[PDB]
């Protein structure tokens, strides 16, 4: 599928439509000072190309004061040739920084659009590692594009000037025997960069699946070392490593032919200008002199045609770094393609709803005629895998019902409806950010300076000994918030998140790892004290005093609304 | 700290001691066919450098049959110049593959040594992203080393031959004015590659912390999208992105000077051979002729000294790709340094044990006089964060007691002692591998062909409907085993892992998200039926019928051994 086709150009142009969004952008005005910099350095390189030629004239007669103006002209030209070549290398690397800022942030608006970070990771197998496409492949495309962004910018000009310099030396049978050397030179690459990209996207999945294998160790270091699983996870990660090293070694077995088809074009290009001028030795249609029509004509013709291929083998010298780019735009363009179409009182109403697991066909629950009002706070207890949570997912817009109508009558927000997941979430950030987490900032939201509400609610949830652990509410705790915290207090920090953003309906789920009558009840006592109406999931014989309904689910689609008292 | 010092060489040589382990290795014998390949191509490049010179002689007299042997000699030399240059580029990229196979697998033996994946990730802040050092920085060091492994291998020779060619043309005042141009040329880089590496390791932490930020989204897509946290995690990940893009842009502001100090050395090197021969125009100690001693002497001297700097500016042309290498060996050498010193009946005995959290000072538990025998299976119930699990960590060798003596009298294994973590673990692999997980293979271990034991235990744990979900016990399920599974059946798959590897002592922990009398008791009924003696953690009013002791922990170090009946 990633086969360098005519599809790749739309995957490349729609990438380039956001790298360069419009004229007078932060990249096009960095590109115009890239064109007008290699244009200036092409004048200087030729001008410093004349300095050793006009050096023998002043050394050939030994006048130091007439020499001191030449070196001073040369050294001024050298530090002009440097700071034009160095600023050519810099503003490409400033373009590489300002490309991946404009492409990742374009991908971030697509990745966190509504729920597209959810659906790619748990509901899609076509797009394997979207973390690797956004982080590394944008970094690796924008580097391999910027390395060839200094030679794809002067080659629109230095090919034009040298073809004019060649047309005035050979004629109609001149540069079209070099343009025909490009058409043969790039067809022999476009059929040879084929199995590169097919073995590079496959090299990029396995370099991303291996990196995710290490972050199934870094995120899960605490459970894995309980099993003493060093000698297991070695033979699991090396199995992930060898599959990468048997497709990185496979890429070099394919890129060997790409190195051949470039080095053949380069070195035979040093002699193909000479066989253009086989027309004396095969035809001789302008045969006038043996030492003068033959010598210093072809020495004038090879001095201009090798001068042409010197700016024309550049476009094939980067066929490796365009096979790399075409490998990465078949990763990023595989991602923003699937992200673009993916962008397309009385808590909730459920009308004959038939939720199933996404892989299988049988429904987890069969028919729902469900309605939640203020002060109801129904339990959703049941069996182990009967789809207790799968009701809650379609309330959060996670899944869609196969056959049924689901809607909510209250908006998501602080005082609206707030979910709590089964395994809890904690982002990187301060303790102040871990509790207002769906709101991400509170001082423009609230306006009140004092945040004594959360310092109340932390001790009200009981974990005020954590505040001394995180040294106040300061930035960059440098924690993982998963291994350093505790599932006893992951729930309590999730409850302080719920207590801060007290809704008209909480969609609380699995408040376990807390004492069933001592603090599981006490965390629920703040719910009626704040008027929360928490629709909860829990198979514990303490929740029924807080909950009106029961909603058993024992079976492949069951209803059993009980209203215990 | 990463400042290109004399420490860096020991961090580079101890890396190179394992890239090249000994002579006749899989890399040194790939390096000897790299030396003996650029040596062969240096002869060919000079031999094909004579083909256009001896071309005007046969074109200057128009003999096609005497010409047809030249092009046939040339094209044979071109396809010899290609497949020596291309095999030079290939066997470097085969060296890059076979370097990162030998360096990652050296790092994997250090990473999963005893518990070093645990201690780096949850007990260390000095080594931030060891996933990025092992995966990406070994890949990025071994690529930036292999790109300069084709020019650091011929430069021991082509510098020798050209200095001999220069000593026979200028003398004592010749190449030591070029060797002095290297000593100035590399001191002006060794003081300029300083702030590159200091801003590249900092560029590599933030490129690794950002990639881990995406895998705190990919691993946690299910809880984060319950909060509708797209508009939050955008402004969290972009905050992680902008900190990378304000230090990648900072690197280009520092690498601009490194591009200057190379392009100044290169282009002034085109004229510094000429100012070596200021000794006619300043001294004139061999002044004999004006047109003949002055011309075609320096034209012979610039034809050999620029010929020398052509092989001598290569060693400074790669000062960028050695600033990159020195950035990455201060990442890998920061890692294998901290990994090398890190390598240094009656279940357990606890003698006055005073476990604390690693950051704080106060002990979670104060004094332990504890002993576990067969058929005891004590509960460890208590408060939410009083260090219930912290007793279990030192039993697994995770933590060490601050003051106390801990030991075990039974080895870890199938029939020995087996832990279960609070949050459960599932590696990538088949369902057969998810249940024998601390053993990683069973058919050399067991020998028996039929594995009806696990198909018994899965339905005995109840989750035999999972076997149809994973299509048998086949390889590469392509799942995450965390989002696709369920915390109801994460426990049940952990229990089938415990039932397969039935120990004399299970160190079970938090068998929650299962029905307290229906299947939490039923999973424990297989424990006495298999004779497991499971020391467990759980604050539920059903576990006490299976458990002898209680071991309350209500407070900052408490004992309360009760032995309920
Ligand atoms: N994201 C998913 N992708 C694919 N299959 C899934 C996914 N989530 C769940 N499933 C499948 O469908 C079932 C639904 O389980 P569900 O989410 O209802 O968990 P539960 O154990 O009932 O709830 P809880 O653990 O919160 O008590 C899972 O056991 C699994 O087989
Ligand atoms: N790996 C760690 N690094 C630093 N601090 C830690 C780490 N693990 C725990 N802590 C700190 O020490 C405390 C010890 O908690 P512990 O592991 O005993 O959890 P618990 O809630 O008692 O157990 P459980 O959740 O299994 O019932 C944590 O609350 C936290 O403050």
């Amino acid at each position: 599928r990633p086969r360098l086709d005519l599809q790749f150009l739309q995957r490349f142009l729609q990438i380039l439509k956001v790298l360069f969004p419009s004229w007078s952008s932060q990249n096009a005005l960095m590109f115009l000072t890239l064109l007008c910099l290699t244009l200036l350095e092409q004048f200087v390189i030729y001008q410093v190309g004349l300095i050793p030629s006009q050096y023998y004239g002043v050394l050939g007669n030994k006048d130091l004061e007439g020499f001191k103006t030449l070196t001073f002209l040369a050294v001024m030209l050298i530090v002009l040739n440097s700071t034009l070549k160095s600023f050519d290398q810099f503003t490409c690397n400033l373009l590489y920084v300002s490309w991946r800022k404009d492409l990742t942030e374009h991908l971030h608006r697509l990745y966190f659009r509504g729920r597209a970070y959810y659906t790619l990771n748990v509901l899609r197998d076509d797009i394997d590692n979207p973390d690797q496409r956004i982080s590394q492949d944008v970094e690796r495309f924008c580097r391999q594009l910027s390395s060839m962004a200094s030679k794809l910018i002067i080659s629109p000009f230095t090919l034009v000037y040298y073809t004019y310099q060649c047309f005035q030396s050979t004629g109609w049978l001149g540069p079209v025997s070099i343009f025909g050397y490009f058409i043969l030179g790039t067809v022999v690459n476009k059929t040879l960069m084929g199995p590169i990209v097919m073995k590079l996207v496959h090299q990029e999945k396995l370099e991303g699946d291996f990196r995710f294998k290490h972050m199934q160790i870094r995120v899960n270091a605490e459970p894995a070392a309980f099993y003493r699983a060093g000698h297991v996870e070695h033979m699991r990660t090396d199995r992930r490593l060898q599959r990468l090293l048997q497709t990185q070694r496979e890429l070099m077995s394919k890129e060997l032919w790409l190195y051949i088809g470039i080095n053949t074009f380069d070195y035979l290009g040093s002699i193909l200008s000479y066989v253009v001028i086989a027309i004396p030795i095969f035809s001789g249609v302008y045969g006038d002199l043996s030492p003068a029509e033959l010598s210093t004509l072809v020495s004038k013709n090879a001095f201009v045609c090798i001068y042409l291929i010197s700016c024309f083998t550049q476009l094939i010298d980067l066929s490796t770094t365009l096979s790399d780019v075409a490998g990465y735009t078949h990763r990023i363009g595989q991602l923003r393609e699937t992200l673009l179409d993916m962008s397309l009182d009385t808590a909730f109403l459920l009308e004959r709803v038939s939720i199933s697991a996404p892989s299988s066909d049988k429904p987890l629950i069969k028919d729902l005629s469900l309605k939640i009002s203020e002060g109801q706070s129904l339990l959703i207890t049941g069996n182990t895998g009967t789809g207790k949570t799968s009701l809650l997912r379609v309330l959060g817009g996670l899944w869609t019902s196969t056959r049924g109508s689901v809607q909510m009558l209250t908006d998501f927000g602080p005082h609206g409806v707030l979910f709590l997941p089964q395994k809890p979430f904690f982002t990187d950030g301060t303790l102040r950010e871990q509790v207002i987490y769906p709101l991400k900032e509170v001082y423009p939201d609230s306006g009140s300076a004092d945040d004594e509400r959360i310092l109340r609610f932390l001790e009200l949830a009981g974990l005020s000994n954590l505040v001394a652990r995180t040294e106040g509410l300061d930035q960059q705790v440098d924690w993982n918030w998963y291994d350093v915290l505790s599932p006893g207090e992951m729930q309590r920090l999730s409850f302080a998140r719920l207590f801060y953003l007290q809704p008209k309906y909480a969609v609380l789920d699995q408040a376990t790892s807390a004492l069933t009558e001592e603090v599981e009840s006490e965390l629920y006592r703040i719910g009626q004290q704040l008027g929360m109406t928490f629709i909860s999931v829990g198979h514990r014989q303490s929740l029924e005093k807080f909950h009106s309904l029961v909603l058993k689910l024992c079976g492949g689609g069951r209803w059993e609304l009980m209203r215990i008292k």
